Parts: C-alpha cells; structure tokens; sequence
C-alpha cells in the first residue's frame, strides 16, 4: 500500500540520519562536532539524506538554529537547494523555518536570498484525504496557514507574489478558507488584501478556481460560514440606520444568476457536503430563496402538480378501459387451475366510447415525450436531495413508450408494462407533497409540526392505494371473480387496497388456483412501501417532541424546498419568474441586481 512507503520512508530517513553524524549532529544540534566534521575532515556537506535532504532541511525540522547557521556560514549554497524526493519534490529549507514559525531562521534565509516563489509539489503536499493538512505550495501560503503574520509581512516585502496559484488552481485566499481555524483566518485573510495591487482591474478576491470558484464562492460551497459571513462584509451597503431598524442592501452576484453553474445556489444544492446546507440560512441568502418561494415558487409547483395529477389520473383514466374479449380458446380446463380470460382486440375501432379513449392515449404518449423532452436532454448536463421524482418520472414515460411499443404488436404481455407505469407516475406526485409554507421569522417546533408531518403520510398514503388499487385492478380485470375477487370493480378495488393498507384484509391469497405473475410482484412492493410510510412516519410523531431534531428534520425539508425551487428556475422561460431583486441601471448603481433587507435589533 501507499500508506506502508512513507511510514517505511519515514523509518528509512531516521537510519540514514542516525548513520550520517552530519546529519545526526544536524539533528541533535551538536555545533562542536559540525565544526570536527566540515572543518578536519571535509565531509560530504552537501550530503543528501533519505528524502534527498540537506543537512540544512535537517536543521531546519527540528529547530536547531545555531546548527542550521553554521551549515549555511560553511556552505551557503544549501539553502537554494530543495527537496529532490518523490514525496518532498520542491521543499526547500525556507519552507520548513515558516512552518515552525521560527523567525530568526526565517530572517536569516530571506538574508541570505531564498526564493520566494519555491513551488513543493511533493506528494505529501498535495490536497489529498490521507494529508491531514493542506498548505498549499509556496512559502507565503504556508505563513498565512499558520497565522504567522510576522512571516508574512516578511515574505512580501521580498517580492511574494500574493497572485500565486497552486497546482489546483488556488490563490492563498482559497487555502485560507480551508483551513479549520476559521475565526483565525478571517483575521489573516484581510492581510493579503492589503497588498493587493490596488486597482479595480485583476482583484485578488476575483481570480477563480481551476473549477471555477473565487474565495466567496468557495467558502459557500465549503460551509465556512465565519468566512462567508466575513466575506459578505464587503458585498454590502447600508442605506441608512432608523433607530433599531437598518436597511442594507446586498450585492446579490455571485449568488443568483446568469450563469450555466455561474451561481452559488446551484453549487449549495448539487453538492455532497453536508456542511454547505447551513449556508442558504445566512442574512443575505436566507431573504432570498424565502422570496423565490414565496412568489413563483410556490404557486408554480401547484400548477404543475395539478397539470401532472390530471396527467396521471388520465392515464389511469385509460387504463382502466382495455380491450376485452372472453379467452375464446378451449384451454381453460387444460392448466384447470388457469382462469385467464385474456384481452388484447389489437385493432377494434369501435368507436362510440373508444374514441374518447383513443385521445387519452395519444395524451398519454405526446406527455411522455414531452417529460422526455424535459429530463433527457437534462442528464446530459445528478444528485438526489431534492427527491428521485427525476429518476422516477423518466423510467414512467419509459413504460408508456414500451407499452406502446407493447401495442401494435398484440403481444399477451401488455399488462406488465403498463402496470410499472401506473404506481411510478402515482408515487411521483406524492413527492408533490412538499410545499405549503416554510416561512420562519420564528422556526415553529410544536404540536403544529406533529400534525405538518402527518398530513404528508395522509398525502403519501392516498397516493399510494390510488397507484396501487389501480394496478391490482388490472391484474385482476382479465381474470375471473369468483375466486379471490378482492378487485372486481374500481371502488372494491380501491377499498380492498385501503383495508390492505391497513394490514387489515388477510390479503389476497388463493392457492388452488394460478394467479397473475404481477400480482406477487405488486403485492411484495406494496407491502414494502405500506409499511416503510407507517414506519417513517411512527419516527416523525417522536422525532418532534423528544429533541430540537424537528429543527434538523425542518432545515432539510427547506433545503429540498429550495432545490426545488432551483428546479423550476431553470426549465421555466423568462417570460415567466421575473429576476431577483432590483436592476441597478438607472437607478445608477449597476450593473449588478441587488437585494432588500431591512432588519430590526433589540
Ligand atoms: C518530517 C519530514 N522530514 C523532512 O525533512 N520533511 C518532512 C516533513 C513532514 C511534513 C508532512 C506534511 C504532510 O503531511 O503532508
Ligand atoms: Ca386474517
């Protein structure tokens, strides 16, 4: 493994330090015996260790000044001289007194003349999981990453470059983001800013990522919300203070649009970090995803659903209206236990009612290529959060397609297919069940959240019989009544899937008889589903009042609230859902939309 090499290496550099006495009175800071061993003997000073290290990066490790000056009075050509090991590849002396903060050491290399702009791309430095920390490449990132303000005022005044990226395409403005002590690094990071070249033209904070990222828009993505919430002090204006009140107005740029993924809500939504959802909570984001919601948000998803409920109810609409026809072959008493009476007219024009049926096919096919219409071409530019209606609705209009493609080829299995589509487009408008409100000047824990987590099961659960008594239906259309007849007609259909729902009704079960391959394969994901939404919901009923988790359960259910509100943000035309905020081209402030906020304190 990776891990065994280094800790071999690790082991193997202290061998050679204990065998080389320049490197071990290196080491043990042993100035009689340096002078015995440069001076008397000529020894190799340019002695490369186990990491191809000097006896200078030796004394620089463990600080061992007097040691370390008496390397580079004898021999000053070392401090130039870096790393060359795979794991240390650029690592100069310089590096390492920065490091340990040690500023004498630091004072006297920069004395000599270090380079400044020594990149290390060694594989210990690279920004990988099994590196505890990530510093970067230069010795400026390495001074502001340990808070060594001292350093870094030294550092620039030889000519460091503050524009210097990494190998990841980070400025030192990226790294500082990442580093833990966030609360220190605010502090640092205004620093660097004041060395900046001071134009309007190539701002630090402005240069991006290699993905694509600049220091504020890392930070959201980061969840650094100390950093975020620093960054937003330069993003900001107040208008004016009115005893408590004060109206400020934000930037409102980098967070909204005009952009393929140019904005940060989209990076918030699509990300795997756990940590990012705290930051759509923030004072100048929280107003606005609450505003996209409230208007066109909110009343857009109802129109859709509606428009998707008289979609799928339609579909069932004909699909409860097959061709039917008796068996009309003699082999019902050979398989005797066999009591199909299967229907497939395959071309009957009769049309005093199919005509009316006819159109509700052609619905059914014209919307499926539309949904396709509106989820293919959306793959191809997929994270789940945020619901798998997606993943759903795509294999629904999948189904439609191949039971068409089931039709005009007569084939006896018709009733598999167009089963799979029924409880898919039925259990996709159950995840309509987000919306209502999720306002909050005050987050609201109560009794009222019990009965907010009750109704979706009451969503959920009728949702669920219409998919599934609409599919035991079918299944059992074609065969015959007399025995397990739990679904002869619609309404007993629906109220034998209701009871059940239940667990009340035995369940159909009938073992002297042969029953449909559907109905064990429906029945097995009914069960499933029936008691995982009375199992989840037995965790909501508790989950509110034994803990402020109704907080962890309510924040995420915003989240997907706003990830659907992204949703419908992009598809939708412009003509509709007007931008946030206001313009600022005349009003003369542009050209950029800005936001509203007024706030009281007490
Ligand atoms: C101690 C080792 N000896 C040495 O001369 N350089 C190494 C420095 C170790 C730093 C490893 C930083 C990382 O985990 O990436
Ligand atoms: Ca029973």
């Amino acid at each position: 493994s990776w891990a065994q090499s280094r800790d071999e290496q690790n082991l193997l550099q202290q061998k050679r330090i204990w065998e080389s006495p320049l490197l071990l009175a290196a080491k043990e800071n042993n100035v009689q015996a340096l002078y015995k061993l440069l001076k008397f003997e000529g020894c190799e000073v340019h002695q490369k260790g186990a990491m191809g290290e000097t006896a200078l990066h030796i004394a620089a490790l463990y600080d061992n000044n007097e040691a370390a000056q008496v390397l580079m009075e004898a021999a000053p050509e070392l401090v130039f001289e870096p790393m060359t090991s795979e794991l240390y590849e650029g690592q100069t002396a310089l590096h390492i007194a920065v490091i340990n903060q040690n500023v004498n050491l630091v004072r006297a290399l920069l004395a000599r003349g270090a380079s400044v702009s020594a990149r290390a791309t060694g594989s210990v430095f690279h920004y990988r999981p099994h590196n505890l920390i990530y510093y970067g490449e230069h010795p400026l990132s390495f001074a502001a990453c340990v808070g060594s303000e001292e350093i870094v005022r030294l550092l620039i005044e030889h000519g460091a470059d503050i524009r210097a990226q990494d190998s990841l395409g980070n400025t030192v403005l990226h790294i500082l983001i990442l580093q833990p002590n966030k609360t220190f690094a605010c502090q640092m990071y205004n620093l660097l800013l004041s060395y900046d070249g001071g134009d309007h033209l190539k701002s630090l904070e402005l240069v991006p990522n290699n993905q694509g990222l600049t220091p504020f828009k890392l930070a959201g993505v980061e969840g650094n919300i100390v950093m975020f919430q620093h960054l937003m002090q330069k993003r900001k204006h107040i208008q004016w203070t009115y005893g408590p009140l004060t109206s400020t107005l934000y930037d409102l740029t980098e967070i909204d649009s005009s952009g393929d993924d140019q904005s940060l809500l989209e990076l918030i939504v699509t990300t795997k970090k756990r940590e990012a959802r705290q930051i759509l909570d923030q004072t100048p984001v929280k107003e606005l995803v609450s505003l996209k919601w409230k208007r066109y948000g909110r009343p857009y998803f109802c129109v859709l659903g509606a428009i998707y409920v008289l979609y799928i109810i339609c579909f069932t609409m004909c699909c409860v209206y097959r061709p039917l026809k008796p068996r009309i072959t003699n082999r019902t008493n050979p398989r005797d236990n066999t009591l199909l009476q299967q229907k497939l007219l395959q071309e009957a024009y009769v049309t005093p009612k199919d005509d009316l049926r006819l159109v509700g096919e052609l619905v059914s096919i014209v919307g499926a290529v539309i949904i396709l219409l509106v989820e293919i071409p959306d793959i191809f530019r997929q994270t789940i959060l945020g619901g798998p209606f997606h993943v759903i609705i795509v294999t629904y209009a999948f189904m439609v397609l191949v039971t068409m493609v089931m039709r005009l080829t007569n084939s006896d299995g018709e009733v598999v297919p167009m089963s799979f589509a029924l409880v898919l487009g039925w259990c996709n408008v159950m995840y309509f069940a987000r919306g209502f409100q999720m306002l909050g000047p005050f987050t609201i824990m109560i009794q009222k959240m019990i009965f907010g987590d009750l109704m979706r099961f009451c969503w959920q659960m009728a949702v669920v019989i219409l998919g599934f008594a609409s599919a035991f239906y079918i299944i059992f259309q074609t065969e015959d009544p007399d025995e397990l007849g739990h679904f002869y007609d619609y309404p007993m259909a629906l109220f034998s899937t209701f009871e059940l729902f239940l667990t009340i009704i035995d369940g159909p079960a009938n073992y002297d008889v042969d029953l449909p391959f559907m109905y064990s394969i429906t029945y097995a994901a009914f069960a499933i589903i029936a008691t995982l939404l009375m199992l989840n919901l037995l965790i909501a009923m508790m989950g509110d009042t034994h803990w402020r988790v109704a907080h962890e359960r309510d924040e995420l259910w915003r989240a997907q609230v706003v990830a659907t509100t992204v949703m419908l943000e992009r598809k939708l035309p412009r003509c509709l859902w007007p931008r946030s905020g206001i313009c600022g081209r005349e009003y003369g402030l542009g050209d950029r939309w800005f936001l509203r906020v007024e706030d009281r304190q007490d």
